[PDB]
């Protein structure tokens, strides 16, 4: 057994999610480890996308896992994201069976929106012309949005969500006459310093779960985030609640988005950190704790994605 929380569409996903994202200097074979790792750790929920250039690795991974008897598929919540070049409808239900292909598995847990502006399609993830320009794309999202439904009855995909969205965003959906499936969730950034209290609270209010990303900070990798951003995991708070429970200060960061009612990702490829990071399990926060950590708030938005910024979809 291990803690889950159901969607809006009656599956379960795993409140610990596995990242699975590195930057393109580490070798993809740090991948395969690094997730199977992850499932020998306890990690039950595993997320990954398209655009991460490792869904070959985590496949074999994860079905590695399954043919040694470590872990049954029904034990494994895997995630995968619909890069912004399948953004059209019909080019959707194509991408995900791309994905499926090269994982190897029958289904996704969960396929989500992984961001709302569009590119041009094609096997380029970041089409750009001549001049350096990026190829956006003009697609209206809730077709896109019909082309997920359809995938879910397929039974390619269990559940569907976006990520990165807004609440202007997640409204269109919503209201979206004809609707037949609520995103389950929304993945967005999430952490101490930029703890989206109003974007969770909207989410709660139509049961759709926040699922938190650069939790731990991010991966800092450059030109994506400033390197002149404050180290999360060096907050002095954080730090002296580490002290006080002989933790650390990612368990702190982590147990926080817990027990606020966010699912929470966790990327390493370290196997000790891989480890560690399953004692959130072990451990609980006071109501001071809690509202000291709420404290901390700071709007630093660490993951911009500033390349897509310009049309009108994009999200911040
Ligand atoms: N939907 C999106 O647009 C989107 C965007 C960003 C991220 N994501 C997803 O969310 C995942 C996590 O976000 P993220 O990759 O930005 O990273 P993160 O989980 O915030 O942090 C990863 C960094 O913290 C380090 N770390 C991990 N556990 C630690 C611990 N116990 N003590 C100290 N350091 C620790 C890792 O280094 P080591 O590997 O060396 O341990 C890595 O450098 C991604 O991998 C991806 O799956 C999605
Ligand atoms: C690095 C780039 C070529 C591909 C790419 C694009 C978007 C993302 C988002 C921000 C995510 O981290 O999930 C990651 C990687």
């Amino acid at each position: 057994k291990y803690q889950c929380v159901k969607l809006n569409d009656g599956h379960f996903m795993p409140v610990l999610g596995f990242g699975t994202y590195a930057p393109a200097e580490v070798p993809k074979s740090k991948a395969l480890e690094a997730v199977k790792l992850a499932i020998e750790a306890g990690f039950h929920h595993i997320d990954s996308a398209h655009v991460y250039n490792n869904e070959e690795q985590v496949g074999l991974a994860i079905r590695s896992k399954i043919a040694d008897g470590s872990v049954k598929r029904e034990d494994i919540f895997y995630t995968s994201k619909l890069w912004s070049n399948s953004h059209r409808p019909e080019l959707v239900r194509p991408a995900l069976e791309r994905s499926l292909k090269n994982l190897q598995l029958d289904y996704v847990d969960l396929y989500l929106i992984h961001f709302p502006v569009s590119v041009k399609p094609g096997e380029e993830v970041i089409p750009k012309d001549e001049n350096g320009k990026i190829l956006f794309d003009t697609v209206d999202l809730c077709a896109t949005w019909e082309a997920m439904e359809k995938c879910k009855d397929a039974g390619l995909a269990k559940s569907i969500g976006v990520s990165n969205f807004n609440h202007r965003l997640l409204e269109m959906i919503l209201n979206k006459p004809g609707l037949k499936y609520k995103p389950v969730c929304n993945q967005v950034e999430c952490h101490p310093y930029f703890n989206q209290r109003k974007l969770l609270d909207f989410c709660k209010s139509k049961d759709i779960v926040l699922v938190a990303y650069s939790a731990l900070g991010s991966h800092r990798e450059e030109p994506w985030v400033d390197p002149n951003s404050p180290v999360l995991l060096e907050d002095p708070v954080l730090c002296a609640l580490a002290k006080k429970h002989k933790r650390t200060p990612a368990l702190i960061a982590l147990r926080y988005q817990l027990q606020r009612g966010v699912v929470v990702l966790a990327k390493s490829y370290n196997e000790q950190r891989i480890r560690q990071n399953v004692q959130v399990f072990e451990f609980q926060l006071t109501s001071e704790e809690m509202k000291a950590i709420d404290g901390l708030n700071r709007n630093v938005r660490y993951l911009t994605l500033d390349i897509f910024a310009g049309p009108p979809n994009y999200p911040f």
